[PDB]
RNA sequence: AUAUACCGCCAUCUUAACCCUGAUGAAGGCUACAAAGUACGUUAGGUCAAGGUGUAGCCC
């Protein structure tokens, strides 16, 4: 349902995205990111289509960023101080290429 | 006579945290082609034979 704002419409029983509004999104996520790369902010890219596992973590090494395309193990995020140390340093922004 | 006086020696028995879900109810948390899970005393005990320190008995 909530994607129904950005569904240019149904085309023989198949949507359609409005790709005039996924122009404006994309420039402002990308802004974003931009923005936050320029401040040294750690970047994940997350994916579990594994089709694309290989190309999103070449991808994320070739940036200098961080890939997460695996099986996420619960409190990676939420008990990272337990799982990671007591020392260290989350995300400043998350990628989703696959929701 | 007493270790049913102690000591020695033998033997008997006794000796968590964090993170999520459910409307932050009682409560619950697994799938790998992966979907929240990760970290000493005790004994009416024996032994007075390879050992001791005491205590009591009778003493026409
Ligand atoms: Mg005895």
């Amino acid at each position: 349902r909530f994607m129904e704002p950005y569904i240019f419409g149904s085309r023989l029983d198949h949507d359609i995205i409005d790709l005039e509004q996924t122009a404006t999104h994309l420039q402002l996520a990308l802004n974003f990111t931009a923005h936050m790369a320029y401040r040294k902010g750690i970047i994940l890219f997350i994916s579990r289509n594994r089709q694309f596992s290989y190309l999103i973590e070449n991808m994320a090494r070739d940036c200098g960023e961080y890939a997460h395309t695996r099986y996420f193990r619960g409190g990676m995020l939420t008990n990272a101080r337990l799982l990671f140390g007591p020392t260290v340093r989350l995300p400043d922004l998350i990628i989703f290429l696959h929701t």
